[PDB]
Order: C-alpha cells, then structure tokens, then sequence
C-alpha cells in the first residue's frame, strides 16, 4: 500500500580499479555495511580518485567508467537508480536501455578518459580484479579475448572499459559471448555511442 512502499537504494562507490602506475590493482575505500548504509542515505563523503570505479547496489556489483566528465555503466547493474554523492542521490544524466547504457556526472575527484581516435583494433580490457586482457576487436561492437577465460573471471567487470594501447577509451564492457561457461569474445557499447548520447 501507498504509505509503505519503498524506494531502491543508490549506487555506492565502493573502490576503484588504479591504473595509475606500472602495476593494475583493486583499492576497496569502503565496507559492506558502510555500502549498505551509503546506500539507503545515497550521502557519500568519501574521497573519489581515478578512472574506473568499483560500484554496488544492495544486490550487485560492477564497475563504471569516466569518459569525458560521465561516470558511465551499464542499465543491467544500475538500473535508473541515482548514485551516492557528498551532497546526497544524483539523478543519471543519460538513460538508455536499448544500449544497455547509463551515466551520472562524474564525481569530484574522479579522472575521465579520452574517447580514442586511432581507428586501431589492438585493445585491452580491465577488470574488476584489475586484470588487463588483451582482446582483438572484431567489428563495431565485438572484440575476441586473446586467452579464453570462465564467464567467472568477467562476472562483475561490466561497466569497465576497453582501452587502446595509448589508453584511450574505446568502449564499456557489456556482456560475454560463452560457450559451454567461457568467454572467448565479450560485447562492448563503443565509445562513439556513449559520444552520440552525450
Ligand atoms: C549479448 C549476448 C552476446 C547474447 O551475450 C550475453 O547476453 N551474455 C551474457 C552472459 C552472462 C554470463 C556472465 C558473463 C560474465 C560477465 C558479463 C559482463 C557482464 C557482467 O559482468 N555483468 S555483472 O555481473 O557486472 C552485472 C552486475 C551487473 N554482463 C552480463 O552478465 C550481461 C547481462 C545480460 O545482458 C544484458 O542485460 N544485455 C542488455 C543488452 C542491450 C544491448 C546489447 C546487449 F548485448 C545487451 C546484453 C546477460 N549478460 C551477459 O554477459
Ligand atoms: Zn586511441
């Protein structure tokens, strides 16, 4: 009935993939009961930094990725919830279900990426367990992984990017092509889709 009904929770930062120096690695900034906490209030005080953070909800977790001033992700983790921000929820600045696509400005703090230009097909995906695994791309939207891997080592890395060699952004992970439980290819939103929408 009308009076109880609820409301979902924000999407909480809850670390961030650094990319910063020679080594790749995971930094969790915040706990599970701070996530749930930060998640009801969607007031969150912590320090932002980087390029790829690593989000929450009370039931998943994945990443998201700055490009050009956006935090962006995908709709089938973040639904149309707001995210948490020092000043309380903020409401996504793109919507886009059929891309599987959504954004928030990007938080104080946080570093975007550049959209990539070089027209090249030499890619590199990062991970939540800040992997970074070479995959050709193979059309628009489509890229082969190197090394095949178990859907295990990519489940929770949607909302990353695919990078080029000199670091722009390419696209956002979005979803893996498996067979029999591995991933020999993954889907992407490229980046000029995520430039249309801007
Ligand atoms: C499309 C195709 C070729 C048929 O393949 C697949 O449908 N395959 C599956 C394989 C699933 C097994 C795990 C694979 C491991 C990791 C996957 C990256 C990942 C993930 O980590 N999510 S998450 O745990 O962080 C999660 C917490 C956020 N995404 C998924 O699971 C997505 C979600 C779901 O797809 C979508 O809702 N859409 C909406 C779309 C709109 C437009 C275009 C699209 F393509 C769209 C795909 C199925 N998904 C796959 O990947
Ligand atoms: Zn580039």
């Amino acid at each position: 009935h009308m009076a109880s009904m609820k409301k979902k929770g924000s999407v909480v930062i809850v670390g961030r993939i650094n990319l910063s120096g020679d080594t790749a690695y995971a930094q969790q900034t915040r706990g599970e009961e701070g996530c749930q906490e930060t998640s009801q209030t969607g007031r969150d005080k912590n320090q932002v930094e980087g390029e790829v953070q690593i989000v929450s909800t009370a039931t998943q977790t994945f990443l998201a990725t700055s490009i050009n001033g956006v935090l962006w992700t995908v709709h089938h983790g973040a639904g149309t919830r707001t995210i948490a921000s020092p000043k309380g929820p903020v409401t996504q600045m793109y919507t886009n279900v059929d891309k599987d696509l959504v954004g928030w400005q990007a938080p104080q703090g946080s570093r975007s990426l550049t959209p990539c230009t070089c027209g090249s097909s030499d890619l590199y995906l990062v991970t939540r367990h800040a992997d970074v695994i070479p995959v050709r791309r193979r059309g628009d939207s489509r890229g082969s992984l190197l090394s095949p891997r178990p859907i295990s080592y990519l489940k929770g890395s949607s909302g990353g990017p695919l990078l080029c060699p000199a670091g722009h952004a390419v696209g956002i992970f979005r979803a893996a092509v498996s067979t029999r439980g591995v991933a020999k290819a993954v889907d992407f939103i490229p980046v000029e889709s995520l430039e249309t929408t801007m």
